[PDB]
């Protein structure tokens, strides 16, 4: 009874939280933050990148995980972005676009959660 229409609060918070990554563009030019972390680099293209981040992550990745009931709970879905951004961060340069997109998209998350507020 009262499980079932928690697990789809659950769910539905989670479809929210993703679609604010998936939509949000840059003021002025309407570039899709998002575009990057879509999917991670091709290995066989660029085999340092998989030199420096061990535990690769994109949003591929996450949607296949919400959509296959992979996480318990949203904290599970908001540390993978966690770990796509941190990595984002750790292999591009302070001051990219990519870098600072990483930072906006962050806080674009943790924004969205918090006006969601407690389960
Ligand atoms: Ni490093
Ligand atoms: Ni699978
Ligand atoms: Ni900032």
């Amino acid at each position: 009874a009262k499980r079932k229409s928690k697990k789809n609060i659950r769910k539905q918070r989670m479809k929210i939280l993703f679609n604010v990554v998936l939509e949000a563009r840059e003021p002025g030019s309407g570039r899709r933050l998002c575009d990057l972390f879509m999917v991670k680099p091709s290995k066989k293209d660029y085999p340092d990148y998989y030199k420096i981040i061990l535990e690769p992550m994109d949003l591929k990745i996450i949607e296949h995980n919400i959509r296959n009931d992979k996480y318990a709970g949203e904290e599970g879905m908001i540390e993978d972005m966690k770990l796509m951004f941190r990595n984002a961060r750790h292999y591009n340069e302070e001051g990219s676009q990519v870098y600072n997109d990483a930072h906006i998209l962050e806080k674009l998350l943790k924004e969205k959660r918090k006006e969601l507020g407690p389960l």
